[PDB]
Order: C-alpha cells, then sequence, then structure tokens
C-alpha cells in the first residue's frame, strides 16, 4: 500500500490499541530510537477542521502532562499523527474499575490535571473538552491530556455560560465536574434528555454524598460556581488548601519540556547520525517541522530521560 | 449514568479499538464470565452516521455464522447505543499482511477460504457487504477470521439504502446491479494484496486510482503461480457479468488445491436448533419453564444464551452464577 510507504520507513507498525477522534490508534515502534509510539490514523475521505486545530495546538503545546506530538505525515488518503505512548488507559477506566477514588487518590491525579490546564491557559488556549476519557496514563502512571480538536464538548462537563453562548473559566467548571466524578463515581448533573441536563446545570444544584470531606465540598463549591465571575481562579486553584493538603507546595504547572533549550547529548547523537556539524543540526532541530527529525530528537530526549543510552539505530 | 443498565450485565475493561467511528472496549459478561467486545455509539455526537449503525444492527440480527463476528446484545440509553459483540483478540488481517512480506499461496488459501465462506453466507441471505477490506476481517483467539463492519451492507434485491482501492468498476460509476458481483471483485483485490503485498490498482490521487480500476490492467508479479493468475483474471473482470459467480468460486480449482473439498459456507450457528444444556441452565437460573430464547430480541437473554453456547463450545461448564 502506497498509503503506508513513508510511514513504514520510520515506524514498525503493531496492533490497534484504541481510538482518537474517530481515528484508529495503533501501537508502533520508532525504528531509529527503538521507542514505542501511538499512531493516530485519519482517513481524509471518510471532521477535517478538528484534525487541523488539534495538530496546530499540539505544535505549540509541549508539557509533561500533555500527550506529545512527535510527527505528522500526510499522504493521498491519510493523516498520521505520531504521539506519546500512554499504555495506562483512560482516567475513565480507572474511575469505573474502583467505584470512585479516595480523596488522597484524586489529589494525586487532580494536581496533574491542574498542572496541564494551567499550562494550556498560559499559552492562550482553553481545551474546551475536559473529561476523563481525554486523560490517559503513561508508563509511569502519570496523566497526559489528549483531544485538542476544540481550542482557543460533553454536555455534562460544559459550563453554564458555555451552554448560553456567553473562555478559560469554563475549563475550571469542567475540572470541578471532573473532581466530583473522581470522588463520587457519578456526575453531579445527569439526565436522560439534553434539556433536563441543561436545566440541572443552570440551577447548579448537586448532591453532596456522605463520604465527601468538608475540604472536598468547599473546593467543589468554588469550582462549581454557576457565575464564572464567582468561580475560583487558576491562581487560587494552584495553592488551594485542598490542593496542598498532603504536599505542602503548590502545583508546578510550568513546562519542563522546552522548545528553545536543546539537549547537547541528543544534538551530538543526531550530528553523528546525520554526518554534520552543530548549528546546522541545531538550526535543523529548532525549525520544529514535526517531521522524522523532531520525532527522533524528542524520542532521543525521552530515551535519555528513562536512563537508557542517548543512542540511534 | 448512561452505564447503569450495561453495568448490571457487563464488567467493563479497557479501550481496545475502533468500529466505524466508535470506541470498542473489552468487557466481561457477568453471568457466563465470557469476554466480550463492546462498541459504544454516542447518540447526539455521530448524527449523520446513525443510519449506518441501524443498517449494521439489522444485518447482524439476520446473520449468524462461524466467520461473522457475532452480535450478542443491543442496549440503547439516553445518549448511547451499545453493541455487545464476539471478542476477537487476534487483530486484523491488515496487521498480518503488513507484518511480513506477501503471504505464500498456501497461507493465502487458509485465510481466503474463510473470507469466501463468510461472503457466500452473506450473499445467500440476500445481502452484499460492500466494504470488504483487510481492516474488516479480525482473527478470533483460535486464529479464525470474523467479518466485521456491516454499516455499508445492502440488500441488492431488497429495499434501497467503501475503500476506493477495493471498489468494483460498476460501484464507482453506480450501475443497475444485483450488487453481490461487486463483493467478488473486492475478494479478488484481497486475494492479490495477500499474495503480492501491494494493491493491483494504486495511485497518489483518487482520480488516477479510479481510471486504473476502469481499465482493469494490473501487474502479474513473477512469484504468482499460473493457478493464482487464472483465479485473479476471473475475479478481477471489469464487466460484473463476466466475473466468476459465487457458485464457481466455491469449488474453483485454486480453492480446491490441497483441501480437495469445496468451501463450506453454510452456517454452523443456528436460529432454530437450540442446544438445550443452555436451555436447562437458563431454566434453573432464570426461574421459569422450557417453552423458550426463540424471540431473538438481542437483549440480555440472547447474550447469555449465545455466550453460554460459546462457553460450552470452549469445553468450560454450562453454568450461570
Ligand atoms: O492528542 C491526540 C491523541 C491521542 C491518543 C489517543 C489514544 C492513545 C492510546 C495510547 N497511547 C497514546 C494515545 C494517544
Ligand atoms: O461488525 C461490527 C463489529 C465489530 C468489532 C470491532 C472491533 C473489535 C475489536 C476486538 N474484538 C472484536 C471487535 C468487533
Amino acid at each position: 500500500m502506497k498509503d503506508y510507504d513513508e510511514l513504514l520507513k520510520y515506524y514498525e507498525l503493531h496492533e490497534t490499541i484504541g481510538t482518537g477522534g474517530f481515528a484508529k490508534v495503533k501501537l508502533a515502534c520508532h525504528i531509529l530510537t527503538g521507542e514505542m509510539v501511538a499512531i493516530k490514523i485519519m482517513d481524509k475521505n471518510t471532521d477535517l477542521p478538528r484534525i487541523k486545530t488539534e495538530i496546530e495546538a499540539l505544535k505549540n503545546l509541549r508539557h509533561q502532562h500533555i500527550c506529545q506530538l512527535y510527527h505528522v505525515l500526510e499522504t493521498a488518503n491519510k493523516i498520521f499523527m505520531v504521539l506519546e505512548y500512554c499504555p495506562g488507559g483512560e482516567l475513565f477506566d480507572y474511575i469505573i474499575s474502583q467505584d470512585r477514588l479516595s480523596e488522597e487518590e484524586t489529589r494525586v491525579v487532580f494536581r496533574q490535571i491542574v498542572s496541564a490546564v494551567a499550562y494550556v491557559h498560559s499559552q492562550g488556549y482553553a481545551h474546551r473538552d475536559l473529561k476523563p476519557e481525554n486523560l490517559l496514563f503513561d508508563e509511569y502512571h502519570k496523566l497526559k491530556l489528549i483531544d485538542f480538536g476544540l481550542c482557543a464538548g460533553a454536555l455534562a462537563y460544559a459550563a453554564p455560560e458555555l451552554i448560553q453562548g456567553k473562555g478559560s473559566e469554563a475549563d475550571v467548571w469542567s475540572m470541578g465536574i471532573l473532581l466530583y466524578v473522581l470522588m463520587c463515581g457519578f456526575l453531579p448533573f445527569d439526565d436522560d434528555t439534553a434539556a433536563a441536563l441543561v436545566a440541572k446545570i443552570m440551577r447548579g444544584k448537586y448532591d453532596v454524598p456522605k463520604w465527601l470531606s468538608p475540604s472536598s465540598i468547599l473546593l467543589l463549591q468554588q469550582m462549581l460556581q454557576v457565575d464564572p465571575k464567582k468561580r475560583i481562579s487558576m491562581k487560587n486553584l494552584l495553592n488551594h488548601p485542598w490542593i496542598m493538603q498532603d504536599y505542602n507546595y503548590p502545583v508546578e504547572w510550568q513546562s519542563k519540556n522546552p522548545f528553545i533549550h536543546l539537549d547537547d547529548d541528543c544534538v551530538t547523537e543526531l550530528s553523528v547520525h546525520h554526518r554534520n556539524n552543530r548549528q546546522t543540526m541545531e538550526d535543523l532541530i529548532s525549525l520544529w517541522q514535526y517531521d522524522h527529525l523532531t520525532a527522533t530528537y524528542l524520542l532521543l530526549l525521552a530515551k535519555k530521560a528513562r536512563g537508557k543510552p542517548v543512542r540511534l539505530r
């Protein structure tokens, strides 16, 4: 197949592992690094603006809690997105397998969600589709935010002002719904029709189960404010008393994953693969075209970060 | 929830894949303990693909075959359609093709006789699949093919309603067809990609692919046996009236080679002849009498009966907790 010729120069394709925005996701191996990847396969003959908004957000976003874009390939009838492999499943799966999570367990997970969304917002974006299906665990059981198809969703996770049509404050409401579903195992607003769900969201009344601590209840009232001018700010969420209870330091949201600083060990290994001198290699890396080069650089950087040698072939 | 009625019957596991444009999850059927694939359709998200879901469900209600991935249970809620299906952990025929060089003729025959079986059964039921491709064939846990994705299936003689490389000439132009001849073309495309590792008609644009399909001219690689070449010419006839019939495909010499018996296409999976170890265990658990199951509503009863029948076929006890 001519649709897979350029792909298979770079990647050893494995089995179907899932789904991403109606696109199939397959396991693969990046050949040069030996590193495992997720490949999202789009058919461009069978939601094209959604694909392009995602790609363009993922080109500008780079963070420890955002599932990394490595490589975009485009053929006759296909778009391939080479992404960070998350074998740990969805946060959805995790919620439904236990009944809910304990307060201590959802702090661990929720501090990662806060980190990622605080970073998204600092870049001038709102994700506009925060939900547990859209968070995946990596090999180290750390959350990675996916689905950037809406940018700057599920009705149950949508803010009041969003349903009215009257942008980053709506994400805080969506993290509130998330906080609740984690500790409860059910949504705070749920109905059999869309109009009854909408009316529930507009009222802002929800059950407070017995097992919820007063600290949990306070944070939920601050995030699940129907008035977005009354909603908790990102600033005050970061060092909220609930957020800092077992970790007496605020959420570190700032990216540890740069666009500007280049790892010298990776540049010298890329130079020996390419047969060239630095500054030709750095200038090439710094272009960030989301081609085989950025894939290999970022996966060499991920190889180095797991302790394994910063080596190619 | 959206998941309240589902979770009475199934223990949900992880996301394993995609069916059409919908999530597939691993699950366990609580009563029988048997593993299951659950296709999840969001009702107010997919919209324009709702008639595709209903065409699949209605075909899968009327098709029951050893080489068709089995429908157990349809659940419909507020914002969801669940299809509970036969678990196929062996991956796609696509994966098998892309993992190695071309298959040997003998490897192809093994696999291709199963494709013929399934499609001859589909056609005997008055259907045409219309989307035959190696992504729509899955291996079960004993490495046997199961036909999937009936969203574009049609009754060619009934009431009215794929991949371009697999599409028949008359299908790209839209002719007055008995519709099942287009599936024979697609199996010929399949036969070629299996023995060659590449498609007989392939281009960088859709218009150049279409024109190649209309001409009907393709390379015959050196490694292809004369037997293979003959069968390919019979199936890859551009005139659907000149294409090999299902009848002559079933006992074709290439097909018969090494096996020396024709493809057995008729279903070993009945709607009528109930194996009553299942009926008697369905009578003890569900406290009522043996005057049936035969309604086949694709509810929890259909699922449990068919999975009990599967659990018996595995050797495991005919038991309902
Ligand atoms: O941000 C777009 C994406 C994605 C995505 C979807 C499913 C995956 C499964 C496993 N590993 C990574 C994945 C990434
Ligand atoms: O014909 C409808 C169907 C289906 C389907 C799709 C994906 C699967 C993955 C694993 N096991 C069974 C599956 C069935």
